[PDB]
């Protein structure tokens, strides 16, 4: 009796999953799995209202993300992934590098990267902002450089901006590897 969210699980397959599948997969009836979607409007449906899945963009980015036998686009270094460990398989992505444009790939696996190039690519963040209008405000802007040295030279000539910063894609797993713990968090965070 548990439950390893079967809805991204069947997700991932990319494939027409209906509630009745949704259902019939979570051996819940019907009306369980309404009860999920009967709070989720902004999900995106397709055909007859089924679940579509994800897809990040209309294929028209720089960021590709891929994984298992589909290709994936994002805005950032990160909307081409969201949970790696979660998928259970190997995810290639590919970027550019904002100053020299040279064509950054990293393997993104569930335990680890297995394909750096180049051996040596760096990653860019930005600060949390709390006095910006409404609208965006960063909701990602996260995007990689061919190394650190161009990521702090491009860097360097890139300040003034809501904060920003330079990482390792080595640290930037990390971070976003960290970031678990503190979504997984119902509410509040008791710590610091």
């Amino acid at each position: 009796a548990d439950l390893l969210v079967p809805l991204l699980r069947e997700l991932a397959k990319g494939r027409p999953v209906s509630r009745t599948t949704l259902a019939g997969i979570l051996d819940w009836p019907a009306e369980r799995v309404a009860a999920v979607l009967e709070q989720a409007t902004s999900t995106e449906y397709d055909k007859d209202g089924n679940i579509i899945g994800y897809g990040l963009t209309l294929r028209e980015t720089s960021y590709v993300f891929e994984i298992d036998d589909r290709r994936l686009y994002a805005w950032c270094a990160l909307d081409t992934l969201i949970f790696p460990a979660l998928i259970g398989r190997t995810a290639r992505v590919s970027s550019h590098c904002a100053a020299t444009g040279a064509p950054v790939s990293l393997t993104v696996s569930p335990s680890e990267i297995q394909a750096v190039e180049p051996a040596g690519m760096a990653v860019s963040l930005v600060l949390p902002q709390e006095a910006a209008d409404v609208r965006q405000s960063f909701c990602c802007h996260v995007h990689f450089f061919a190394s650190v040295p161009t990521a702090e030279d491009w860097a360097s000539k890139h300040q003034g901006l809501e904060g920003l910063a330079i990482v390792s894609v080595h640290e930037a797993f990390g971070l976003g590897q960290e970031f678990n713990r503190h979504l997984l968090q119902t509410m509040s965070s008791r710590t610091p």
